């Protein structure tokens, strides 16, 4: 049993592997029954027929970025036979929908530099062993609920879509969010509690006022970088003092604040911020008083 289409190559050190990249294909050929790993990119192909895949019920990975795929012309359930799958690369095409339904092992998804224009609240139903999920560089204008199921995803990009609205939920494993170049203008109170071990966030390039935020919209007591430069900031937005690095140039920041980063100073309560960047704003550094050290007590770069 080792049959193999004529366009393609099959290792016989490695026959549950085909290779069909950078050969000009113009479709998909039929899966062998074998083949855990199948690798399709960098062609022109401009559909995935229904069927396609159904031999192969043991598959693994599939690499379909950098081809010329559209939504109309996904298969039917092409997905929907291969319970086992674990990666999937749809980057680089010319998708305009959420591609769906996924099967539920997916670990990896990459949709990146697409034209998707939303994720329906259905689209990622079910997808709980997702660690990482790939959107950047689409039109995504919101994505609703769809982010709240997936109890093992560790990171999620979103950053230059057309966001005009944060997620509805965030998953509770979550460490990285990314959601810099949006159209964000609004994001409410206690936004961040729901996700107890993120990490990192990017919400630069956005539309963000004092007046469409909370008191305590960024304080979590889990974040160690914040990116919010070029935003339209008035005010230094309240923070933790486990924030350890605060990005804030390009803003229109007129005021500095040592109530914004400790409520009260004390010999055990202060900052643990060691980087901050307040230049290319409406303040002096004279603005900043002389006993600002002591609630900025980790300080070793500040730029004003
Ligand atoms: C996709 O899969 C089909 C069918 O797969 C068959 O059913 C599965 C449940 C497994 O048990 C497979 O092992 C099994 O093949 C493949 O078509 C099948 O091809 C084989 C040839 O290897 C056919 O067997 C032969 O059939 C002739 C005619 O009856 C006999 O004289 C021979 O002695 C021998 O048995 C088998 O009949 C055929 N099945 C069907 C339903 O047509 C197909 O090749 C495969 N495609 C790819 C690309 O892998
Ligand atoms: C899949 O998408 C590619 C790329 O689409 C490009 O990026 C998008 C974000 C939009 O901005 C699109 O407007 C943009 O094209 C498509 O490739 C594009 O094909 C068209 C023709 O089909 C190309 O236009 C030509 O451009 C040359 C100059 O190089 C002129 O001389 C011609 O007269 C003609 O106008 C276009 O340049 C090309 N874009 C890229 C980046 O290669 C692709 O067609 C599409 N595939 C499907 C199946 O929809
Ligand atoms: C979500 O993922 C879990 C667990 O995945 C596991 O953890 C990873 C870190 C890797 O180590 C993976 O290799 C590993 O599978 C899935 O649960 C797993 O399901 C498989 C069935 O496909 C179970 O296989 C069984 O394993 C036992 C040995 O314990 C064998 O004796 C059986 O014959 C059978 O092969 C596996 O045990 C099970 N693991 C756990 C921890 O539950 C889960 O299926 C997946 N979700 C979806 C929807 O696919
Ligand atoms: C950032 O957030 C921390 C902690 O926030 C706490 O936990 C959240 C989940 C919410 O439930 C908050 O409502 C809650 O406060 C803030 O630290 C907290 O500051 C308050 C002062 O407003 C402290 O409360 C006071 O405590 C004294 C002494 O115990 C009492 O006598 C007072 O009556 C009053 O209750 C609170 O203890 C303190 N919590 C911790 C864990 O340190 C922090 O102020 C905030 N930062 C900014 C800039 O707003
Ligand atoms: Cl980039
Ligand atoms: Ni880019």
């Amino acid at each position: 049993p080792r049959d193999c289409p004529q366009e393609c190559d099959c290792p016989p050190n490695f026959p549950t592997a085909m290779y069909c990249d950078n050969r000009n294909l113009k479709y998909l050929p039929f899966v062998p029954s074998r083949m855990k790993y199948v690798y399709f990119q960098n062609n022109q192909i401009t559909s995935i027929q229904e069927g396609v895949f159904d031999n192969a019920t043991g598959l693994l990975w599939i690499a379909l970025h950098g081809n010329q795929i559209t939504s109309d012309k996904v298969g039917r359930k092409v997905f929907s036979k291969l319970r086992h799958l674990e990666r999937l690369y749809l980057d680089h095409n010319n998708l305009t929908r959420m591609p769906g339904p996924l099967p539920r092992s997916l670990r990896e998804l990459h949709l990146d530099h697409n034209q998707i224009s939303r994720v329906p609240n259905n689209a990622l139903e079910g997808l709980e062993n997702l660690t990482a999920l790939y959107l950047q560089h689409n039109e995504i204008q919101e994505v609703g609920s769809s982010m709240r199921g997936l109890r093992s995803l560790i990171l999620l990009d979103l950053s230059y879509n057309h966001l005009r609205k944060v997620p509805d939920g965030l998953p509770s494993a979550l460490e990285q969010l990314y959601m810099e170049h949006n159209n964000v203008y609004t994001v409410p109170d206690s936004y961040f509690r729901g996700a107890p071990k993120l990490l990192y966030v990017r919400l630069s390039h956005n539309s963000l006022t004092n007046n469409g935020l909370a008191s305590n919209t960024f304080n979590s007591s889990s974040l160690l970088e914040l990116d919010l430069s070029y935003n339209q900031l008035q005010k230094i937005p309240p923070v933790n003092t486990n924030l350890e690095n605060l990005y804030l140039q390009g803003n229109r920041i007129n005021e500095f604040s040592i109530s914004s980063f400790c409520t009260v100073v004390d010999v055990v309560n202060f900052s643990k911020l060691q980087v901050l960047r307040l230049d290319g704003n409406e303040i002096k550094r004279s603005a900043m008083p002389a006993d600002a050290p002591l609630c900025l007590r980790l300080a070793s770069l500040i730029e004003i």
